[PDB]
């Protein structure tokens, strides 16, 4: 039997290509990679059927989308992740921000909000009281404490938005995509509410391959792997 993944370019593609793929050959599957460069193309190919299981999301955006285009795609297991980091933009340390500071954040709504909480937790803008974390908008701004200039550009151009502005909040993937270490961070999101989740359509949820592919990113030898080589991910809460 075939399997074909489809993750974001990267980290979720080398745990496939370096790992779990040869796991899974051993017991007689043959693995397809498909990587993709932008967040919304993976759960559109896995509903149409192209893929049988995609690597690049965690829930709150999963959801979003799954409502949004209404596919019926559920998450399945959490994997090592890359955490969310504000990095040092023209600016190199927090304690430079000042009144007007620009921060650059991703546009899409389910990662836009983890920018304002993350503002909020630095004390530079004070969100309502009350407001669900998950869906922050700019509409929930209370106050904006430090009048910080939030410029929003597609999540796979931050990485060099940090030229143009004084500090950048990127997303993971892209961060270590783009030749970034998570050690440059100036601030991490301390949450793990945005781990990543593997996705798959309703009905495969019970097959055998995916009780195959699950243990493959649960083992101990997958484990002992991902201790080495992603240094810094947030881990699978069941683990
Ligand atoms: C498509 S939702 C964003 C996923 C990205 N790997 C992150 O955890 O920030």
């Amino acid at each position: 039997k075939e399997i074909v993944f489809g993750t974001t370019v990267g980290d979720f593609g080398d745990m496939v290509k370096e790992q779990i793929q040869p796991e899974l050959e051993k017991k007689g599957y043959t693995v397809k990679l498909v990587e993709f460069t932008d967040y919304v193309r993976p759960n559109l190919a896995l509903a149409e059927g192209e893929l049988d299981i995609n690597v690049f999301q965690h829930k709150p955006y999963l959801d979003d989308f799954k409502k949004e285009h209404n596919l019926d795609i559920t998450e399945v297991f959490q994997v090592p992740t890359a955490p969310l980091g504000l990095y040092p933009g023209k600016l190199k340390s927090l304690e430079e921000v000042k009144d007007g500071s620009t921060v650059s954040a991703p546009n899409d709504p389910s990662n836009f909000a983890r920018v304002l909480v993350m503002l909020d937790e630095l004390g530079w803008i004070k969100l309502k009281d009350g407001i669900n974390p998950l869906t922050a908008s700019k509409a929930d701004i209370a106050e904006n404490l430090k009048n910080i200039k939030i410029v929003e550009l597609e999540a796979a151009q931050l990485p060099r938005s940090r030229a143009d502005v004084d500090f950048a909040v990127v997303n993971g993937n892209y961060a270590i995509s783009s030749g970034m270490k998570l050690t440059e961070a100036l601030f991490q999101e301390p949450s793990f509410a945005y781990v990543n989740w593997s996705a798959v359509k309703t009905a495969d949820k019970d097959s055998q391959w995916l009780k195959d592919v699950t243990e493959a990113y649960n083992s101990d030898a997958f484990k002992a792997y991902a201790h080495k080589r992603f240094e810094g991910y947030k881990s699978p809460a069941a683990w």
